[PDB]
């Protein structure tokens, strides 16, 4: 079946890193949808400029809250009073990242340690916080990721990392979740370069290639998310989800159940 | 290019997770061809009665420091402590890991941490305290993966997490250090199941898989790190490769160096 915005109308929604890049775009678009929406980032005044323009565009709720996501006790908690002002959970949109510059990896071990806390494991904490609401609702978690978590580009090494980590937690308890038989569908969108302020400035002088709109990118990561797809590739290129998809590991993973005793299941 | 014991007489190694399994597999192979080592682990006792063996079967010389990779401390100055010890390094074998077991994530938070302080994070920072001496000797690096590294099955998602954060990372530095001319070599080895005895008591009960014996696995490793291969895979099936392989991955990469601004590097 197709896409429809009412599919969100009403629909309870978290979005992180929501304060300005694709994760505020992506707020916009779930308000214009009409539904309920807690954002959250660490600039409170940023936070505030984009909650108030959800209302306008027609959102059923709005509300922020402030913090860092580098603190794995906020992030459990935040999951938890998000859902307790909306009365459950329908979509938990994992976006948030911490800072990265390109640069050819030397010996920044704290920086990398960094990197993991914010990009990887905060997105665990959350996404087990938010496993139980998302049972009751049979909702759906949506990881962002990007090319450089199905591929290798130098001066990135440790937000690859990370996201790679992703793709291998995230794809892991997405079978484990459907051998299980419970309805909660996991989505990682792997994302090209995108029209977002951050990633310009930073690739600027480094890197020359073409970018694509902050605006559109975001509503592909919401409609695969509605419509339950695994993978959600965007990007300049019709070839990408081709070479990237790698239907090989999908065929592996396919066999290897097999192995396993279905009663543990 | 053929591999020939010679290769590694006189050769310095470090190797982790030496006290058993692959790892101390490994240290009898480098003894063997007569080559100079220093293993770690955390069992003195283990690491005693190994570096014994070693020296029996032929090895240029042996020594041990035992200690956890939780400490990245520890890492760093096992690193130069070893290098002090056999003056200068040729080969590091990035191998030990933290005891893992099969179960359907639920809420171990503190548990992900830890695999990825041990399994990952410990990597990297043997690997930047190593790589001076690497660059003297125009040695290599030996990251050792999983299948679960590069694809996806139930009840190891942590593992697997740090895995696939392996491939990110040291994908990453390879490609970065053949764009920067520097002559030293990171060679991924992706195995299959293991007949080592954690492997066979951990699946007990939940997987039917035909393991793959630990001194030919060990073999292998050497063998590939030697010539130098950037990935390595070891497995039962000849299918592996060709299904993991992920050739598009490739191709998107090379194309992709083609955007930088080749006065970076
Ligand atoms: N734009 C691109 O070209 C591409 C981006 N991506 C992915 O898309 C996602 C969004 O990226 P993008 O919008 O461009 O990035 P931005 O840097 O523009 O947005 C990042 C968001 O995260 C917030 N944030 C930053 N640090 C922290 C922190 N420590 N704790 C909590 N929140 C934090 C920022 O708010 P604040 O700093 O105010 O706290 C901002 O709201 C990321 O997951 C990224 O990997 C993937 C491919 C391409
Ligand atoms: N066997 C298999 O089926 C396969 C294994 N692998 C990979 O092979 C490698 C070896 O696995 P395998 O030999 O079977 O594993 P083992 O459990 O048999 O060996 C693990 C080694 O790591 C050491 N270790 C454990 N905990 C710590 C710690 N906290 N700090 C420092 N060292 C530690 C152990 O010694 P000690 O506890 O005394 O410190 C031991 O010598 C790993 O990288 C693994 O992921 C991949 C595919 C298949
Ligand atoms: C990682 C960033 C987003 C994204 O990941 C970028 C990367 C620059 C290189 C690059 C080229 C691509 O075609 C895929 C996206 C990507 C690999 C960007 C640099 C900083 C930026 C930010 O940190 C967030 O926007
Ligand atoms: C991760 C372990 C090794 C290896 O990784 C195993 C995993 C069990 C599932 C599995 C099946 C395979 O066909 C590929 C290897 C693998 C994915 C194993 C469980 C415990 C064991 C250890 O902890 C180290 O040996």
């Amino acid at each position: 079946e197709e896409f429809r915005p009412e599919m969100l109308q009403g629909k309870k929604v978290i979005v992180t890193g929501a304060s300005k890049g694709i994760g505020r775009e992506m707020a916009y678009h779930l308000s214009k949808m009409g539904a309920h929406v807690v954002l959250t980032a660490r600039s409170e005044e940023g936070l505030q400029k984009v909650v108030s323009r959800c209302l306008e565009l027609g959102a059923a709720s709005a509300h922020y809250i402030a913090g860092t996501m580098e603190d794995m006790t906020f992030a459990e908690q935040f999951i938890v009073k998000a859902g307790k002002l909306m009365g459950g959970l329908d979509m938990l949109i994992l976006n948030h990242i911490t800072q990265t510059s390109l640069s050819l990896f030397h010996d920044d071990i704290h920086s990398v340690r960094r990197v993991m806390e914010v990009n990887f494991l905060s997105y665990v904490v959350m996404s087990t916080a938010a496993l139980p609401m998302l049972k009751q609702s049979n909702g759906s978690i949506a990881v962002i990721s990007s090319l450089a978590g199905k591929m290798t580009q130098p001066m990135i090494a440790p937000y690859s990392a990370s996201k790679f980590a992703l793709d291998g937690f995230f794809s892991t308890i997405r079978t484990e979740l459907y051998i299980t038989k419970v309805n909660v569908s996991i989505t990682l969108c792997v994302l090209g370069l995108i029209d977002t302020e951050t990633a310009m400035k930073e690739i600027s002088g480094i890197i020359n290639a073409q970018a694509s709109p902050k605006e559109e990118c975001a509503l592909e990561i919401i409609k695969g998310t509605a419509l339950r797809k695994s993978e959600v590739y965007y990007d300049k290129s019709p070839l990408t989800p081709i070479l990237l998809g790698n239907p090989g590991r999908k065929i592996m993973e396919f066999f290897s159940l097999r192995y396993y005793n279905k009663d543990m299941f």
